């Protein structure tokens, strides 16, 4: 949101606050799904490989949201926190 | 999208047979709403549910593989084409 009444300074701070696409990963997933048989050990290896991209993506998402939280005023943080409850 | 594939009645029954949470949000919330970003704590949060994620993914991928294999040649081409166009 869009719920927080962001000052123009804050939105510039935010714009400034905001690796490779997990594409070869999807390819390996495709090959597991399209196979004549299910290969559990190969699937486990794909899951484990996906954990490294997920870690990167989660760390980036949490760090971004943390830096945004800390440009907010007390009133805005309260609204941010309420909104966080309301998703999903 | 498996339903977009003109499933036969037999396939609908086969899929039926084949097919036979906030505690983690709260930890993310604690990491986000802090006056500093604690990367060590975040990495531990991210890793906590690794084994449940694995069990869930494995079940999904196996279910997907099972459904893919009841498709006809035509249906598989449609599914694979849609897969290429997505994500
Ligand atoms: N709220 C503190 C807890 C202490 C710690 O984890 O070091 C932090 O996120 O850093
Ligand atoms: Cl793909
Ligand atoms: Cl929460
Ligand atoms: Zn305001
Ligand atoms: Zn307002
Ligand atoms: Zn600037
Ligand atoms: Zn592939
Ligand atoms: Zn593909
Ligand atoms: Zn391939
Ligand atoms: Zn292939
Ligand atoms: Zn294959
Ligand atoms: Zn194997
Ligand atoms: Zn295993
Ligand atoms: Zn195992
Ligand atoms: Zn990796
Ligand atoms: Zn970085
Ligand atoms: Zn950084
Ligand atoms: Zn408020
Ligand atoms: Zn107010
Ligand atoms: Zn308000
Ligand atoms: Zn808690
Ligand atoms: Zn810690
Ligand atoms: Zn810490
Ligand atoms: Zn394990
Ligand atoms: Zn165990
Ligand atoms: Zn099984
Ligand atoms: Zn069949
Ligand atoms: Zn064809």
């Amino acid at each position: 949101f869009k719920d927080l009444n962001l000052t123009d300074a804050q939105k510039q701070q935010i714009r400034e606050i905001m690796k490779r696409p997990p594409l070869e990963e999807r390819r390996a997933m495709h090959d597991i799904i399209a196979s004549d048989t299910f290969d559990k050990v190969k699937a486990e290896a794909q899951i484990a490989k996906m954990e490294e991209q997920r870690k990167a993506n989660m760390l980036a998402l949490m760090e971004t949201q943390n830096k945004i939280y800390n440009i907010l005023t007390p009133e805005q943080k309260k609204q941010f926190n309420a909104n966080f409850e309301k998703r999903l």
